[PDB]
């Protein structure tokens, strides 16, 4: 309850959150870097021209 | 009766009281440290809100 050194629930939460946060943030951040390209924003305008 | 060095009753009482006092006090004291958290006192208010 007080959280001795290897209290299985608390220790597991720590180890999972290390993976969980790093992976998810990497994917969002690298996804925004891959999506940063100006020509891709031009592809949204192109999709507008194409549908019209 | 006068309590010679290893008088079995008196010597046993000493050895038991060493365990008995230490263990029980540890459990009460560590239990008060585990119960010290303010959010647990908020859980009493939460139980009041929940029942009402």
């Amino acid at each position: 309850v007080r959280g001795m050194n290897t209290s299985s629930a608390m220790s597991a939460f720590e180890r999972m959150e290390e993976k969980v946060l790093m992976q998810e943030s990497r994917a969002q951040a690298l996804g925004e870097l891959a999506g940063a390209d100006l020509e891709t924003q031009f592809a949204q305008l192109e999709g507008g021209s194409d549908v019209d």
